[PDB]
């Protein structure tokens, strides 16, 4: 009967890098072998798109995963740069965030997307503890510290598409990503566009979507609802009645002003990295792409007015009088935080419909990717079975969310900053998660570590709460009766990790001198 009908009518609610990433995935896993769509594909798959006009970004950046899923759905690495305004980006480096800022005392450090060296091998964290004091946890276990200092690109230009000499994602413009990807699902992949309003909202007896009627394209059936609407939610949170979770108790960031910045030349610099630069009541995001830069400040309402922001702003921008004047940021208010379950009865939220929180680490498209590749590796037999599957990646949504939000607080906590209340609070054990507390209390007696989470395929994974934990200066208790042998293989992979930078810091292009070589040749397909 009907609740044994196989899952093949999938309607998207929603565009941007939501729903297209989404189609693509699904129509990418389901509908083509080697790069040809299917005569008679197993998904029909529909995204209805609404016909207002969006709202604009400046610039948002990506993790790793991005190179995945843009081979996954079959687009060419050369293309994507070339009409996503892209750069490459090699991790966040944090500015400001451990001490109150003093013009003789420099304070930064590196979150980098390499993994320690030799982590098949040995975790070199606690062999490098001990030596604290004399070389950063960065620069001893990673080429990228020094290299993205340098201004260095993770690859040249004889490297293979989405092939790396250092792991690496992207700096983007989200709405020309969302406008190559209509292109490529729509041309190439098979998917169905309809650009209309939804009227209603239908369901079957038994509480689950069955339809959407549209303003002006008639009834949409479908048996698969993913809610890419945004942060209104309109599937999963409306429609459906499930519950957010206010996180900002936490976070308490609630603001963000944001503005696009020219280079001063046409051929400035291009960073590495997003750059995190720490204020008074929040922090500065400056995110490189080619042509120009974004910014933004993150900020807490409850600890500072907007004027005053706007202040802090322009401060960084190093503008003010009539040249701050002219400029036009934009404001945006939310309530960060995650809805209970991403999958209620047949509906799917992706984006910002299942929730969202300040770009500190940039959760956002990984969130996206994470849940639209698991909606695709999963795609549940029929409506009979679907529970069962809908149980588990809420389980592993919800471990996912936890760790966003412990891994971001934990950037806040442990800082040494004392001038300002925002800074004070953050360390307050109200806002602290009791799952991040017991963290912090092990951490002072051993290195964070693999044991320390439970499921497979976090988000984050271990290196991460090291590079951030000890970045930041974090004391540890050094281990004892620490084995000579493991020591020794220690200080072979230490050595081996600085002659490796010693090479690539001689052999790789600048970010500009790369996209230059990007846009006139080109990477290799092999
Ligand atoms: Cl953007």
């Amino acid at each position: 009967g009907m609740m044994q009908k196989p899952i093949t009518e999938i309607i998207i609610v929603g565009g941007g890098t939501a729903g297209w990433i989404t189609a693509g995935l699904l129509a990418a896993e389901h509908n083509v072998d080697k790069g040809v769509l299917a005569h008679s594909p197993k998904l029909n798959i529909t995204l209805i798109e609404s016909p207002d006009v969006a709202t604009i970004g400046v610039g948002e950046g990506t993790w790793p995963s991005m190179r995945s899923t843009l081979s996954k759905i079959g687009i060419d690495e050369n293309d994507f740069i070339r009409q996503c305004d892209a750069s490459f980006k090699q991790g966040s480096r944090f500015i400001n965030w451990c001490k109150d800022p003093q013009s003789n005392v420099a304070d930064s450090y590196l979150h980098p997307f390499s993994l320690p060296h030799g982590h098949q091998e040995l975790d070199l964290c606690p062999y490098w503890l001990p030596h604290a004091e004399q070389v950063s946890f960065a620069e001893a276990v990673c080429s990228q510290q020094v290299l993205t200092q340098l201004g260095l690109a993770p690859k040249s230009i004889v490297t293979a598409q989405y092939h790396f000499q250092n792991n690496y994602g992207y700096h983007l413009n989200a709405a020309k990503f969302s406008q190559l990807l209509t292109e490529h699902c729509t041309q190439k992949l098979g998917v169905t566009h309809i650009r209309d309003h939804v009227s209603q909202i239908i369901n079957n007896q038994h509480g689950d979507i069955e339809k959407l009627i549209t303003k002006q394209n008639g009834e949409i059936s479908g048996q698969l609802f993913i809610d890419c609407t945004g942060a209104k939610s309109l599937l999963l949170g409306e429609h459906l009645q499930v519950p957010f979770l206010s996180q900002k108790s936490v976070l308490f960031n609630d603001r963000a002003l944001a503005i696009q910045v020219p280079y001063s030349d046409a051929n400035s610099p291009i960073a590495s990295c997003t750059h995190s630069t720490a204020q008074p009541n929040g922090w500065i995001w400056d995110i490189g792409l080619p042509t120009r830069k974004g910014v933004g400040y993150v900020y807490s309402s409850s600890h500072t007015n907007d004027i005053d922001a706007q202040k802090t702003l322009f401060n960084y921008l190093g503008v003010d009088g009539a040249a701050a004047d002219k400029l036009e940021p934009r404001q945006l208010a939310i309530n960060p935080g995650y809805r209970a379950k991403c999958w209620q009865n047949n509906c799917i939220a992706i984006g910002m419909a299942a929730g969202f929180i300040e770009p500190l680490e940039a959760s956002a498209l990984a969130l996206i990717e994470w849940t639209a590749s698991t909606l695709a590796q999963q795609l549940p037999p029929n409506r009979m079975v679907m529970d069962t599957i809908s149980a588990r990646v809420n389980e592993r949504y919800q471990q996912h969310w936890q760790q966003i939000i412990d891994f971001l607080k934990l950037h806040y906590v442990i800082s040494q900053r004392q001038e300002d209340r925002y800074w004070r609070d953050h360390r307050e054990s109200n806002s602290i998660p009791d799952s991040l507390q017991a963290m912090l209390e092990l951490w002072r007696y051993q290195t964070p570590s693999q044991q320390d989470i439970s499921y497979k395929e976090a988000l984050f994974p271990a290196a991460s709460f090291q590079y951030v934990l000890y970045g930041m200066s974090f004391n540890t208790q050094l281990p004892t009766h620490v084995k000579p042998s493991m020591q020794q293989l220690a200080q072979r992979l230490f050595n081996d990790n600085q002659q490796r930078t010693q090479a690539l810091s001689k052999n790789l292009p600048t970010n500009r001198e790369l996209l230059d070589k990007v846009a006139q040749y080109g990477f290799p397909k092999l």
